[PDB]
């Protein structure tokens, strides 16, 4: 099935942010309505923040996250959880690999702020 | 019932993040083995990231997060989700007033790393 | 935290169904709108379908789920996890005792159907 | 990813009980240390349970979810679920078709039970 895809409240802010685990950079595309909104790059083997950032979901309220390592497109496993009936939770793991730990780039959407 | 304790495999590496959404100042502290291994105390409306550090679960492997504003203990809401039977992520969320966002400080914790 | 509480899209209907695991007879309400829209009760230690219905989540889209023991309402835990964007389980747990397994009611929402 | 496999405690009771929403006849295969334990074979375009039944998680723990319809395999969406760090929740969606709804056959596995 398809993943990394979520649909947010339309026009509202949400946080993005991504970690890296593995031996090649990553690059992780939030799209927002199809259009590319943010982009973090950067390699890390020690979880570290290669970005976060806030973004408006837009009319639409479609947020796609991608990732790649050169290119390549990673595999990628999501799931929303929300706890309470108010905390969002917009999750996304993805593999440059073989290994399949699925944390080569993290992202982690949260929402809604303030 | 209990909320924001964790039991993660014992000798595991694993990242703790903290954002803030609050007008009050948020203290996050980060308990494992029952002792602080961490603390980030920051005030944002804008979710910021007050804090994030992979520390090791240690031979208990018990993880227990924290929140107080100001000296008070904040309500807790948490869960664990797993993706394609590897990735894990423990969530929690916290509300130190009466608008019930439970955003105020939202913490997330993933593994494994590298 | 409130627990047992699910903003469900308007007007779309929806499968509710209630586990029991106790010695106790369980009692599962469901309110629609904060009307009870269907209640189910059993006694079983062995994960017996107490019961399921399709219900309507009308204008509201508002669904809760209260768990009373004898009379005595039990402890919720929960949380609404959403695959593929798709893909929609709210689930809830009660605790009737204090052997913490949570497992004495176990309520699952699911949604859309067809 | 891999979808639909999930490692419980091992030698540990749960419940798998499957939801059928589709014109197609469900055929969910659960296999327990990689050998088939329990197939629950229905019909149904409105929720009705097509199967429920107490299983042991074997020597390993390995439980693996496998849906078709008229021997065509259906594509898998899933992930587990922790409430209160104790409470269980292994959940499967497929998609026997092209419209993407992902309830055809939904799997709930749940533990721990009595
Ligand atoms: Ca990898
Ligand atoms: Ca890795
Ligand atoms: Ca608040
Ligand atoms: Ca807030
Ligand atoms: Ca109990
Ligand atoms: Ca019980
Ligand atoms: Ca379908
Ligand atoms: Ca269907």
């Amino acid at each position: 099935a398809t993943q990394g895809v979520f649909t947010l409240p339309a026009n509202t802010r949400f946080g993005v942010t991504a970690f890296a685990n593995s031996s090649g950079t990553q690059t992780v595309n939030v799209l927002v309505n199809n259009e590319t909104a943010a982009t973090f790059s950067g390699q890390s083997t020690n979880n570290a923040v290669i970005g976060t950032q806030v973004l408006n979901s837009g009319s639409s309220g479609k947020v796609q996250v991608q990732v790649s390592v050169n290119g390549r497109p990673s595999d990628l496993v999501s799931a929303q959880v929300i706890l309470t009936n108010e905390l969002n939770f917009a999750l996304v793991g993805s593999e440059d690999g073989t290994d399949n730990d699925y944390n080569d780039a993290v992202v982690v959407i949260n929402w809604p702020l303030g």
